[PDB]
């Protein structure tokens, strides 16, 4: 299907990736930059991300889910189903709006493209409604991550797809602090894209910390995998 071949032709290898947040969330302005390198083939992601304008004023654990899955791993027999490579290079626009129980809410905007050889990922994210002292602007959630599965379905009227989930993330004293993601996804070019049958792909999320930086950063370690069409 020459249609999958494109998709193939660019997610082959290895690929270099880059990716740019501006972000706002009560008036805590922050920036953070992140490279690394995906390989689809394997539905493997090997991120490392810097606050470069000094201290994170959210926890990492938190903007997991807002730094690609145009790496996911889909199955020979899924292949119809990947809307995200089918998009490339053009690329897609993702935009979240992600409901923090019992407090704010992030609005995300990001853009996914080639350009060149690079794999490109421009987001903005507006946080509102913060608890000053609560799970999020008071740092009270540990750094770790849960797997999780998310669902995907066409969103045929806008020629894309929507993705709904929730991610539980650790607190200190025990507890969880759910994060309720709605997402929409929509091709920048004007050319045809694979809509896909009902399926979810398959996250597992690893962080560490880069012992020789002195910098506020994130490493992340991401598998992601496309089932649910058997």
């Amino acid at each position: 299907d020459p249609m999958v071949s494109k998709g193939e032709e660019l997610f082959t290898g290895v690929v270099p990736i880059l990716v740019e947040l501006d972000g706002d969330v009560n008036g805590h302005k922050f920036s953070v930059s992140g490279e690394g390198e995906g390989d689809a083939t394997y539905g493997k992601l090997t991120l490392k991300f810097i606050c470069t304008t000094g201290k994170l004023p959210v926890p990492w654990p938190t903007l997991v889910t807002t730094f690609l899955m145009c790496f996911a791993r889909y199955p020979d027999h899924m292949k119809q189903h990947d809307f995200f490579k089918s998009a490339m290079p053009e690329g897609y626009v993702q935009e979240r709006t992600i409901f923090f129980k019992d407090d704010g809410n992030y609005k995300t905007r990001a853009e996914v493209k080639f350009e060149g050889d690079t794999l490109v990922n421009r987001i903005e994210l507006k946080g509102i409604d913060f608890k000053e002292d609560g799970n999020i602007l008071g740092h009270k959630l540990e750094y770790n991550y849960n797997s999780h599965n998310v669902y995907i379905m066409a969103d045929k009227q806008k020629n894309g797809i929507k993705v709904n989930f929730k991610i539980r993330h650790n607190i200190e004293d025990g507890s969880v602090q759910l994060a309720d993601h709605y997402q929409q996804n929509t091709p920048i070019g004007d050319g045809p894209v694979l809509l896909p049958d009902n399926h979810y792909l398959s996250y597992q999320s690893a962080l560490s910390k880069d012992p020789n930086e002195k910098r506020d950063h994130m490493v992340l370690l991401e598998f992601v995998t496309a089932a649910g069409i058997t």
